[PDB]
This record gives C-alpha cells, structure tokens and sequence, in this order.
C-alpha cells in the first residue's frame, strides 16, 4: 500500500487525463462509425 500510494499518485494523474480525453470524445460525437468509436 506504501507502493500502491506511489502507484495511486500515478493513477490519479492518468485518471484526470482519461476524464479530459472522455470529455473531448463526447464533444467530437456531439460535433455512424465515428460516433460508435467515439
């Protein structure tokens, strides 16, 4: 868990990037195969 703490800090930063990519994808769909892939 002391290792998982270091892993968590990496995960939370990877997580905030995944949420921003998800919000961009929902914007792309809002702008078919592309909507299904979105």
């Amino acid at each position: 868990q002391a290792i998982y703490l270091k892993e968590l800090k990496q995960s939370i930063k990877d997580f905030t990037n995944q949420v921003s990519i998800f919000r961009r994808d929902y914007e792309k769909n809002g702008p078919m195969e592309r909507l299904r892939r979105f």
